[PDB]
C-alpha cells in the first residue's frame, strides 16, 4: 500500500517487516522536513488491537521512566487510528540482527560484537524486569541495529567478501506480548526456538523465561544457526536433553504434559529416525565452541547459566550483567 498517506503526513515508501499483527512500513514525514520514521500498522482484528493498546501503554510507561532510551527500548514517537487500524510511529531503526546475519550468509557475529550486543540486550531486558515486566518474545528478529552500516572487508579463510558492522548498538522492539507481574500470563509464550522449558511443560513462567530466550539468541549469534532446528515440542525437549543433559526430575513430576514422558523420563527413542536427526544436529553444549580461549569459555559459561533448566536457579539479568564475559567492555 505504498504512496498512501496516514494522518495526512506520513507517506508510506517501503515495507520493513511483516507479522501476525500486521506490518511495519517506512514513511516519509511530510510535516518534519521529510525525515523518515517507522510505522507499525496493526491488523483490524481484536487480538491484535488489544496487543497494540497494551504495547502503547507499556511504551508510554517506558518512555516516561527512560525518555532517552538509556536502556535501549525502542522509542515510540506517537500513535493514532486510520481506517480502523492502530498505527504506532517509532524511531526508524536499521535491520534486525536476524536480517543482518541472513544478508551476510549466516556468518556468525564477531565475538567483540556479540559481547556488546549481549550486554545491551541484557541491560534492556533487565530494565524491563526491574519494572515488573517480562518481554516474552525475545528473538533475533526483535533486536534491531540503530543503524546497520557496514564495510566490505574481504576474508581469505572463508575466501569471500563479508560485512563488518560499523556500530553494533541495538534496540529491543515489540512489546505487544510484554506482561506485568500482576497481569494474566498467557499459557504459551515465545517463538518456539527461543522458548523456555517451563513454558513447554506449562509450569508457569515469569522473568526467567526471557533469560532462556537470550541464551538461545547468543548461541545463534555465535554459530549463525539455531541449536534447536525443530517444530515439535517433544523433539525440542529431546534436543535440550542432548545439548544440556536430562531434565530435572521435579520439573518432570510437576508437569501435566504426560504425553511427553514415559515413567518419569522423556518418551524418546534415540534409534528412531527423529532420534537420529537430534543426535546428528545436536550435541553437548560446550562441543559447539569454536575455540577454547578463555573469552569463548566465559561466553559459554554465561550461555550455560542462561540455559539452566530450573527457572528458580537460572541466572538473573542483574547477575548476568556482571558476568566475567562482559569485563573487556571497560
Ligand atoms: C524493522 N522494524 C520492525 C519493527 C518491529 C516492531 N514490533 C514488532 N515487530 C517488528 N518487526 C520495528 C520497529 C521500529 C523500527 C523498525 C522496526
Amino acid at each position: 500500500q505504498s504512496g498512501d498517506v496516514l494522518s495526512a503526513r506520513y507517506e508510506i515508501v517501503d515495507t520493513l517487516g511483516e507479522g501476525a499483527f500486521g506490518k511495519v512500513v517506512e514513511c516519509i514525514d511530510h510535516k518534519a522536513g521529510g525525515r523518515h520514521v517507522a510505522v507499525k500498522i496493526v491488523k483490524n482484528v481484536d487480538r491484535y488491537c488489544e496487543a497494540a493498546r497494551s504495547e502503547i501503554q507499556v511504551l508510554e510507561h517506558l518512555n516516561t521512566t527512560d525518555p532517552n532510551s538509556t536502556f535501549r527500548c525502542v522509542q515510540m514517537l506517537e500513535w493514532f487510528e486510520h481506517h480502523g487500524h492502530i498505527c504506532i510511529v517509532f524511531e526508524l531503526l536499521g535491520l534486525s540482527t536476524y536480517d543482518f546475519i541472513k544478508e551476510n550468509g549466516f556468518l556468525p557475529f564477531r565475538l567483540d560484537h556479540i559481547r556488546k550486543m549481549a550486554y545491551q540486550i541484557c541491560k534492556s531486558v533487565n530494565f524491563l524486569h526491574s519494572n515488573k515486566l517480562t518481554h516474552t518474545d525475545l528473538k533475533p528478529e526483535n533486536i534491531l541495529f540503530v543503524q546497520s552500516d557496514y564495510t566490505e572487508a574481504y576474508n581469505p579463510k572463508i575466501k569471500r567478501d563479508e560485512r563488518t558492522l560499523i556500530n553494533p548498538d541495538i534496540k529491543v522492539v515489540d512489546f505487544g506480548s510484554a506482561t506485568y507481574d500482576d497481569e494474566h500470563h498467557s499459557t504459551l509464550v515465545s517463538t518456539r526456538h527461543y522458548r523456555a522449558p517451563e513454558v513447554i511443560l506449562a509450569l508457569g513462567w515469569s522473568q526467567p523465561c526471557d533469560v532462556w530466550s537470550i541464551g538461545c539468541i547468543l548461541i545463534e549469534y555465535y554459530l549463525g544457526f539455531t541449536v534447536f532446528p525443530t517444530h515439535d515440542s517433544k523433539e525440542h525437549l529431546a534436543m535440550m536433553e542432548r545439548i544440556l543433559g536430562p531434565l530435572p526430575k521435579h520439573m518432570i513430576q510437576k508437569t501435566r504434559k504426560r504425553k511427553y514422558f514415559h515413567h518419569d523420563r522423556l518418551d524418546w527413542d534415540e534409534h528412531s529416525s527423529a532420534g537420529r536427526y537430534v543426535s546428528r544436529r545436536c550435541k553437548p553444549l560446550k562441543e559447539f565452541m569454536l575455540s577454547q580461549d578463555v573469552e569463548h569459555e566465559r561466553l559459554f559459561d554465561l550461555i550455560q547459566k542462561m540455559l539452566e533448566y530450573d527457572p528458580a536457579k537460572r541466572i538473573t539479568l542483574r547477575e548476568a550483567l556482571k558476568h566475567p564475559f562482559f569485563d573487556l567492555l571497560k
